[PDB]
DNA sequence: AGCTGCCAGGCACCAGTG
DNA sequence: ACTGGTGCTTGGCAGCT
């Protein structure tokens, strides 16, 4: 193998390594001409991945170079491509002129493409959320901070334990996750999406401070209540650091971030989240989830939002109380609203592209149809008195002089990029106009030429044109061509044809070919220019975006309220739920059969509820819609029963039935309060007979009598039946089953006390176990019965 | 796009890629089912592009689409079980396409491999065997009935390809399949008296033939699997004994990835033929047995030798077919050229089975000879663009390339010539199929061009001319050329002549060296992994000694704990109590596992293996209702002979039901039944059950407590448990002490009624 | 509407003359 | 050192059929 010292390398190799060096762990597109070019490993790599052709550069001194590149047109195509593989790309482009230059031309990292900084139309889902975070560990916990770069949304959390930080990632889920060298807990991140890790210095707390105050033009971060949050800040610091690295412009659509405590939401375990098939199911689908079902909007950003809130239901009773009332308000008004916030469209990643000033035209055309929308919208909200709804209309805006700035700047349609123009309209610019003009006494100069000559020479093959690599021309056929004027300078010759210029053509082709340059180099000015106006009206933009998604959330709970037959809950002050014909809100939609709606009451003085019943007769599903009722009740939404009323909850916790089941459990029994909500379904394994049984009761009894938390816990052990009698707080419920002869009818409807029996043979029948085992199965059953 | 339609109505059923530039584009609900099936975008067209049509036909035959392609009309389709092209099939997993049809009595089935002619049928008696058949053989498209009535059995299944009742008539069936065979009737497939199977492969050999519109001459036989030639194995039993596929649905961690390190693809695919189909005839079982102990010494110097033989089987389908290419002459060369080497080693070996291989694989010294002449070293892909046919082989190609060679090396001549007296450094010939052979110069010389020359191009910085002397030596190198491309295709079509009438002898070879390749590999490993040849007895029973989990033993790095079994008619069940933990469930399966591999003729990870006769194994291991319809489905058809593995039923519903259901079972398969048994269970009360009756014993694994953890010991040992772990496990966990303390006292007070 | 092959714009290489 | 020719990816499209 060759030496490679510095000065081995010929100076294009000095200058790429050099760049290779500053992204060595990632694949770096290197512009040399019209191609993004890899070499050595990025090329072989790209190679591979990408589907294009390993070839080398040849060397003077040493070794081939591997070599793969692309044209520089088609490079977002590619670029998606790893994108969706989790691959980071730098992008490395030309600053200087080549002309100019005596060695290479000046070559920078512009930009560089990860998981979880894309804000590009192309590369991301439309109603899903794509995060970056960050996230570290002390001694005594989590800091962890996420970024939508494609909102400016900055959060920040300090996680106190490992499956509060586990119940995060998966809210989250961010796309791209950087984490702390000496991280301990592996088992949380490691098989996760596009991970990071990063050394140790990018969580220094002076500098996440300064970087943040920088970012946000402060002295201090008390004003965004997280100075108090050093754990956070340094994730927080670790994330921004990344943001500026990839996107290497200023980011004025970051103005601000937030902590997001404990206290403020509801917090569902990991098994809770997937157990109740919030927006993914337990194959992981999006088909019948709660999603599936609440979500209509008819905005992306709206969709977005409503996942959010259906993550991370809020304890503010204050902002249910205004949700629920914006809800019974807009009941009537849905029908005319959707279709003219649906014209809205998408507008939150548009202002992001705004703000990275990667903004193409169709998106300043959505963005001034969306403002077109806002008198319209304006106007229909006016009537409707409901004080939070006259607050949104107030936020969400009109902008009428930024609606005119696009009206009389940009075409009807402009086309997907600026950089072949056509999109300023005429009108705007009298100076562009001009040279626009000149570049079109241009198309009519041509033919006047074209049949003055024709008639002139009197050779009836003459036609004028244009070719790319040669120029305009005046074409006479072969069989012509020896009768053309000697004055004519032969220009091009083909097969069957010759090409000749003259001075009167020369002449018009240099004059097309500058004003062009001029007039497109001139639209690109203005259209950065664009920009320049749009951009100090940012943050008002920003919170008409989000007035606008959050109209569409409420618009679309009001209408799902109505459709589906929801009511209005009720908060009170002490821990309890109070159902009355409750349903579970997806089982309704996907069973072709009526739903058995069904009552639950919890209190402080009824807190467990041991629930019995067969296999199949509906144990689990009750315990679910009562977690789904709590979860809508605390989004703001109307809920899926005739009544209910509902104390404070601040988490909830489920077991769903060897190490891990323990160790689940342990974790619900330290840290469930008298405020939780905890859905045990079917726990207890051991070894033996009564080993896990055991087991069962005593963390049963820990619940009622200790913790004193809100319990369903449902069970196939008939000993815990038995429980009610000897410990305060617990009660007996069942799920109603009837033996008619030889078969079992599952009848859906809890009723109290403890079940007649059990139906473990009966479902073992059902099953088609020979009916003489079943026979010997009952005459043993009696034997055990009869023992007491 | 008005012709679109109706070329879409020639063949409704299948997708259709249609012909436009450099891509194929679908439309309507074409485009929709193409873009989720195989990652593509919409507008409602999606599109592919040319240069990789074959990768995304792979993939939607591989899913169970038929696809036809256009470019106006219909010129090509692929079925997911008719193909046979290298670049559409998988190396190492056969193709079926099988055929299924419903009687009043039962059912009938056969399957078909394209490639390899290998053509079966059965009669499968109920539901059970059927959809056992079905997971078994995983075919990739599959023929049913307009009126089959066990929709359930089938409606999951990718390509399914509904047909009408008449392609089942049985007089029809019997006719095409006597004319494919060139029989007159079937006796001596030992099918003639098989209706129902036989109504199944006619609508299946029409529906081939109809896919290829070509004769299928590798296909000359059919075969008939009966119910009692082999063990027995419903989805969920082999689902869970990991044979090829593991239970997450990959191909690590499996029965396959330990015992077939085989060298040829055909030999991979036949070795997952046995491990899927064991089977009953001890004869069969021990010439394997005496192969495998043959040819241990063997096996260092023959293997490097078959790895180089290659896919002999599917090169010889595509000479079949008439479709091989030129590489798949060069690699049946290369194995012809193995043939001496491999008949020297094979010479030696004791072994009647042995050398009845090795006169089967043939020598074809004549055909080596052939294709050593006809074709050179290393030929390009396709036949297309020639140079696929050796110099010396024909005379009068010979002449014409050397004719084309000397105008080629007159135009270069003529180009050093034109160079020296222009005294022009840039100039030279180039050839392109719009201007023939020309003369270029460059823009900056061209200006110093002989006034003889005549323009033709412009180039940027270019001017390509034309001379009389040009375009006569053109003619010369083109039309030799094409006289030489012309006769290379013939020769190469004349290779398909004098190789076709072996074809019989030659699939007779590649399945000998097929068989070899099974054999040969199975030695290695046996001598390699420490196995043992087990020996059969006459009545049911399994006796093995140190016996271990094949895939456990090489798969973990701690040390594999290895068990003895004594199952007989006087002691048929163990009811095995302790802690589970992976422990019993291993012993169980590893029970299984062995058997299995005594009845492949394989040898078996054990000291020793003594075994009697099974029908079937049914293994229950690892909801409740889904669990007592696997255990409903042992005792409705488990016997005397059966194994059966069974782990911990009544989990899962109250403790005096499952007790009860769990005491009543072990009753019945002990009892009645009279299975060989193992009766994994947590139930401390069932342990009584060898007091209360004949031919059922106790077991157990422990655990050893000690520093801070536990040890869950992988060792069977005599008698009943004595001690449960699952507080134990609690408190290591972190379940706060109170609450463990309560569950002690709870546990005592619950188990001392009992 | 198809198929072949020049071109795009960087920089290096290479071979002939200062 | 300086002059003028070459080559290299893929995708667009001219220039021939
Ligand atoms: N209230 C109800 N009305 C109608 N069907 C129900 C109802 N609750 C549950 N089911 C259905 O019955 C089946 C069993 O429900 P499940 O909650 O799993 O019972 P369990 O957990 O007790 O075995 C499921 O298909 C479920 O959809
Ligand atoms: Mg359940």
């Amino acid at each position: 193998s060759a030496i490679e010292n510095f000065d081995a390398h010929t100076p294009m190799m000095q200058q790429y390594l050099r760049l290779k060096a500053q992204h060595p762990e990632i694949l770096l597109f290197y512009r040399m001409g019209d191609f993004y070019q890899l070499f050595y490993d990025d090329a072989k790599r790209a190679s591979q991945l990408l589907d294009i052709s390993l070839t080398k550069r040849g060397a003077s001194a040493g070794e081939p170079i591997p070599m793969a590149g692309i044209p520089y047109h088609a490079v977002e195509n590619y670029l998606a491509k790893l994108v969706n593989q989790g691959e980071s790309v730098a992008i490395c482009e030309q600053i200087g002129d080549p002309a100019t230059s005596k060695g290479p031309v000046e070559r920078k990292v512009v930009r560089i493409v990860t998981p979880g900084t894309i804000s590009d139309e192309a590369l991301l889902q439309e109603r899903q959320d794509n995060l970056l975070a960050a996230i570290w560990q002390d001694s005594k916990g989590f800091g962890y901070a996420t970024l939508d770069i494609s909102s400016g949304r900055f959060r920040l959390s300090e996680p106190a334990d490992r499956e509060t930080m586990a119940a995060e990632l998966q809210r989250t889920n961010p796309a791209e996750l950087l984490y702390a060298e000496d991280f301990a807990e592996m088992s949380l991140i490691e098989g996760r999406r596009g991970l990071r890790r990063r050394p140790l210095w990018e969580f220094e707390i002076d500098t996440a401070r300064q970087q943040l105050n920088l970012q946000f033009g402060t002295r201090d971060l008390v004003g965004f209540g997280v100075e108090n949050a050093p754990r956070g800040l340094c994730a927080a610091g670790c994330l921004l650091q990344y943001a500026k690295d990839t996107q290497r412009t200023t980011l004025p659509h970051i103005r601000s971030i937030t902590m997001e405590r404990e206290q403020d939401s509801i917090i569902m375990d990991a098994a809770t989240r997937r157990n109740l098939e919030i927006t993914q199911n337990l194959a992981g689908g999006a088909e019948n989830t709660l999603a599936s079902v609440l979500d209509c909007t008819v905005t992306p950003m709206g969709s977005r939002m409503l996942k959010r809130w259906l993550h991370m239901p809020v304890r503010d009773t204050r902002v249910l109380l205004e949700r629920q009332q914006t809800i019974g308000a807009l009941q009537d008004f849905t029908a005319g609203l959707q279709p003219v916030l649906r014209q809205v469209g998408d507008l939150e990643r548009i202002l992001a592209r705004l703000a990275l000033r990667t903004a193409r035209p169709r998106d300043l055309a959505r963005m001034r149809h969306a403002f077109q929308q806002l008198p319209e919208l304006r106007a229909q909200l006016e009537t409707v008195d409901s004080a939070p709804v006259q607050a949104l209309r107030e936020k969400m805006g009109e902008f009428a002089e930024l609606r005119d700035l696009l009206e009389r700047a940009i075409i009807d349609t402009p086309p997907v990029l600026v950089r072949d123009g056509g999109v300023i309209a005429s009108g705007y610019n009298e100076e562009l106009d001009e040279w626009r003009a000149l570049a079109d006494g241009a198309t009519d100069y041509l033919e006047r030429l074209e049949v003055r000559e024709r008639e002139r020479t009197g050779l009836d093959t003459l036609k004028v044109g244009f070719n790319a690599v040669h120029g305009y021309y005046i074409q006479i056929s072969r069989g012509q061509s020896h009768l053309a004027p000697i004055n004519y300078m032969r220009r091009q010759t083909l097969k069957n044809a010759e090409r000749y210029i003259i001075p009167e053509l020369k002449e018009y082709e240099d004059k097309v070919l500058t004003s062009k340059g001029k007039a497109l180099a001139l639209e690109k000015q203005l259209y950065e220019e664009l920009f320049d106006l749009l951009l100090p009206h940012l943050e008002a933009l920003q919170q008409s975006a989000s007035a606008l998604a959050e109209l569409d959330v409420l618009v679309n709970l009001a209408e799902r309220a109505y459709t589906l037959n929801y009511t209005c809950p009720t908060f009170i002050d002490k821990p309890g739920i109070r159902i009355t014909e409750g349903r579970h809100p997806v089982v309704e939609q996907v069973l072709n059969e009526p739903f058995i709606a069904n009552p639950l009451n919890l209190s402080p003085q009824r807190r467990m509820l041991i629930i019995t019943g067969p296999n199949m007769g509906g144990k689990s599903t009750y315990m679910r819609q009562t977690a789904l009722i709590a979860l809508m009740a605390y989004i703001g939404s109307y809920v899926p029963a005739q009544k209910v009323e509902i104390g404070p909850i601040d988490r909830i916790f489920t077991r769903v039935g060897f190490m891990v089941e323990m160790t689940e459990t342990a974790n619900i029994l330290h840290n469930a309060t008298e405020y939780s909500l905890v859905l045990m379904d079917e726990i207890g394994r051991g070894t033996s007979t009564y080993d896990g049984l055991s087991l069962a009761w005593a963390c049963a009894e820990n619940l009622a009598n200790k913790i004193k938390a809100l319990t369903l816990f449902a069970t196939h052990y008939f000993e815990l039946t038995q429980l009610p009698e000897k410990m305060e707080g617990v009660a007996n419920v069942h799920l109603d089953a009837l033996e008619h002869g030889d078969t079992i009818a599952f009848m859906h409807s809890v009723q109290d006390g403890a079940a007649s029996k059990s139906y473990g043979l009966a479902v073992a029948a059902l099953a088609g176990v020979p009916k003489e085992v079943i026979k010997r199965a009952r005459q043993k059953l009696r034997e055990l019965e009869s023992i007491s």
